[PDB]
């Protein structure tokens, strides 16, 4: 049985980000560990699905170990032994025990804590998950950790040249459409909203980015989903049946309809809501001494006075510091300040990159231009709600437009007549 004063539950991102900021805290050796089903030291997760899959000169570990993404350290598996913080690679826990701190793995082993972090970020939802005909068959793939990469990159190998269909118009469908099309496939993509990226994008913005794929030579079949796939004699796949009764062949499928937060060894023990597990502006649970980062949490959101739950890389960082920063400032005494978030999402594909900061509630409208013909094309939009812009989107940007319109949803300036050179509104304020 082993015994730590710091548990960090996951070795993914926040956790990584995690073990920084204890080293910076003071950290003594022995004191820390982290706990991962993965056999690697945490790493940043976004490369798996850009440069992971360039054809060449592609990211690979242990390259792009956190915190090289960013622009931090690297830090190797050396970095933790020299530090003293243990890491224990390919280990699951499959049952933990709040009143007790321990933690049991799926070989029976046990580890105890004083403090946890539960940073176990998300599931990928599979189509076997919801017991579609067909959904077993080979070569029909996820992306959500390092060993899905490998598998992907392999089949993008060994089935060169031939067809691909992307699942999915969200986060997933859009970056791994435009990584397989790169990779020389004949590329569509299937889902069943009226848009991609339905929650964050306008019509206006997605039609940009549909016009621009469909440019690029990326079938986009809308209004449908998958309810079965053939299979050959081996049981690799060969085609993607649709609700509407049309057939896709494919000699690989890659399917990104969504993620959960895996918080199901808790449950019971520590207080939920909006689907993770609830904190307070110090990412601590119901459980004291018990703290949730990440994917995970369901946190309170300072400047939108709502609880949220967020699924993105920049809040992994933050909210892992901040539970430290807390975390340590109640053994000295605190005060530590209530975790301020400021929403930051951002995706990059084929020579495009978009950033969104704020809130996208209330009134849009359309600046910039806008034309998928390129090069490089650079247009935003502004969310006004109550007279105030409260989130702004930028493709194409600069570091100083990206600034400034990060600027623009921080202060949430009183405005009417935007449009007219929308951009210079948030280079002025
Ligand atoms: C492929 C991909 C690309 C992405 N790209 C972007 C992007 O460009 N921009 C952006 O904003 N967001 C992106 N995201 C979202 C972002 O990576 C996540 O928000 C972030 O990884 C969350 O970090 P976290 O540590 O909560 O969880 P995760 O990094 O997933 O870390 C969870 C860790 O816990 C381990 N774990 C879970 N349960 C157990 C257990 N029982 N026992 C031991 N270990 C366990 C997991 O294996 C993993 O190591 C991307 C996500 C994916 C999947
Ligand atoms: N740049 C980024 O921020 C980025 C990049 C990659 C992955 N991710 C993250 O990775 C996780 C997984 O992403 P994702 O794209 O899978 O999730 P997502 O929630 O971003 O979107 C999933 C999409 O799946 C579709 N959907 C739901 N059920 C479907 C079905 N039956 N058939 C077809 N489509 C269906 C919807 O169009 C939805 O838009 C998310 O947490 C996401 O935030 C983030
Ligand atoms: O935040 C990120 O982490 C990776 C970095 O570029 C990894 O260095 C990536 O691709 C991002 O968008």
């Amino acid at each position: 049985e082993k015994h730590f004063k710091y548990v960090i539950l996951g070795g993914g991102v926040a956790a990584g980000y995690a073990a920084r900021e204890f080293a910076k805290q003071g950290v003594k050796p022995g004191e820390l560990a982290i706990i991962s089903k993965e056999a690697v030291a945490p790493y940043e997760r976004p490369a798996l699905s850009k440069g992971y899959l360039f054809p060449q000169n592609a990211a690979r570990l242990p390259g792009f170990h956190v915190c090289v993404g960013s622009g931090g350290e690297r830090l190797l598996p050396e970095w933790y032994s020299e530090k003293g913080i243990e890491l224990i690679l390919s280990t699951e826990i499959v049952k933990a025990d709040l009143a007790s701190k321990t933690l049991t793995s799926a070989v029976g082993a046990t580890f105890t804590y004083e403090i946890l972090i539960i940073a176990t970020g998300s599931s990928v939802i599979k189509l076997s998950d919801f017991g579609t005909q067909g959904a077993d068959s080979n070569n029909i793939l996820y992306l959500r950790e390092v060993d899905d990469a490998d598998k992907l990159v392999a089949a993008i190998q060994a089935k060169k040249g031939g067809k691909a269909v992307i699942v999915g118009g969200g986060y997933i469908g859009l970056e791994l459409s435009a990584a397989l099309k790169i990779n020389d496939f004949d590329v569509t993509m299937v889902f069943p909203e009226p848009w991609c990226m339905p929650r964050l994008f306008t019509a206006d913005i997605a039609a940009f980015y549909e016009s621009y794929y469909t440019n690029k030579g990326v079938k986009i079949v809308k209004g449908t989903v998958a309810v079965g796939f053939d299979a050959d004699a081996n049981g690799d796949v060969t085609a993607v049946n649709l609700k509407n009764g049309s057939v896709l062949e494919a000699d690989i499928v890659v399917v990104g309809v969504g993620g959960r937060p895996l918080t199901t060894l808790f449950k019971g023990q520590v207080a939920e809501e909006k689907g993770g597990i609830k904190t307070d502006a110090f990412f601590e649970t119901s459980v004291p001494g018990v703290y949730a980062v990440g994917d995970v949490a369901t946190f309170p959101m300072k400047m939108y006075n709502e609880l949220r739950r967020v699924e993105h890389v920049d809040h992994a960082r933050k909210s892992a510091e901040q539970a430290v920063k807390a975390i340590k400032g109640k053994e000295s005494g605190e005060s530590v300040v209530e975790y301020d978030y400021l929403p930051y999402f951002f995706s990059r594909s084929f020579d495009l990159g978009w950033q969104f900061y704020g809130d996208n509630v209330g009134d849009t409208i359309l600046f910039g231009d806008s034309d998928p013909t390129s090069a490089k094309p650079k247009f935003g939009s502004y969310w006004i709600k109550d007279g105030k812009v409260l989130g702004a989107f930028l493709e194409g940007g600069s570091p100083d437009e990206n600034k400034a319109i990060a600027k623009v949803a921080k202060t949430q300036p009183p405005v009417e007549e935007l449009k007219k050179e929308g951009l210079q509104f948030a280079s002025k304020i």
